[PDB]
């Protein structure tokens, strides 16, 4: 399906690559003279999965209780061919009633954003009825992919919704049952 | 089908927000004062399509007459949360008879190479026939896209070929065709 070669390629393609180096960066920037006096971002990448594949580009404009605070030291590795393929990745805060209540590394799973956008291009000849099928069935499938693979599943989390909807409280709800 | 989300996603989800930048990319590189006395990078980028699937991560290693020669400057983009998402990308020399016979940007399309890792996942319920089979359709359907954009048609080439063996001499032939 659609859905599946999504999910294989964006598990083998990316995470596979971003998670085995996730926990020195954070603990690189936690430990940064320029960070001690702010909060320790928690371990783990968190990956937004909106199923209705709702994906802006700016996580604020989706929730202004989200605010970003910094990038992360950036990855690079040699990758296809493209010499040090950059990985960068953005830390937010958490805002309950105005106040900061828990800091992430936090984005969307872009196949979701492509999927979305296919629906959209008739030379695709992808429905909106497809697009919902296939984006819950690549959320589905990366919760597979990444439950069989211990090493992966520690250093991510998987944040799947529905949509007055809070994305915030929902980051809160997984980042507190650590 | 697996294929056609893959080149789908791939041209939704990094060659549209590419293309449109690389021109003045090549050009920034190509007027800069520490590459004048070299010859001109070729305008588009040249992607690499192995039927097979092989996708090494470094391109002197599958022909030592692709010399790397520098990285374009990056481009950055507020990508699903990720803020200044870097793109990267390789300038490779095409050496003729030990000479410069050609200059230009290339890389491998990187769905080829989650394709083959897929087929090795036994989790995937990947085969090798399936690995052939998606392929052959990703590399299709990526040429149908592009041949019905044709803003992101001229800024891209599609180099495919089935694997003694010249990479070199097939990017050359592409170069010359210009
Ligand atoms: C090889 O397959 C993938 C690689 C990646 S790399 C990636 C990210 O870096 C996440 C952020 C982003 O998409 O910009 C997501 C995916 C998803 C996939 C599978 C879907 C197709 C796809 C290809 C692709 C290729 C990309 C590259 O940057 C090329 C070089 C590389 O793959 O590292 S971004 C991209 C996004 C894609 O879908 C959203």
């Amino acid at each position: 399906s659609v859905a599946h070669g999504l999910a294989w390629s964006y598990y083998i393609g990316y995470l596979r690559l971003i998670l085995p180096e996730l926990q020195a960066r954070i603990r690189t920037y936690n430990q940064h003279y320029n960070n001690l006096l702010r909060g320790a971002v928690s371990q783990r990448l968190y990956i937004l999965l909106p199923l209705d594949c709702g994906v802006p580009d700016n996580l604020s404009m989706a929730d202004p209780n989200i605010r970003f605070l910094d990038k992360l030291p950036q990855q690079t590795a040699d990758r296809a061919g493209i010499k040090d393929r950059v990985y960068s990745n953005s830390i937010y805060e958490l805002l309950e009633n105005g106040q900061r209540a828990g800091t992430c590394v936090l984005e969307y799973a872009t196949p979701l954003q492509t999927l979305f956008a296919m629906s959209q291009y008739s030379q695709a000849g992808f429905s909106r009825e497809d697009r919902l099928e296939q984006a819950k069935l690549f959320c589905q499938t990366l919760e597979d992919i990444l439950a069989d693979a211990p090493e992966s599943q520690n250093n991510c989390r998987l944040i799947a919704y529905q949509e007055s909807f809070s994305l915030s409280q929902e980051v809160l709800r997984h980042l507190r049952q650590e």
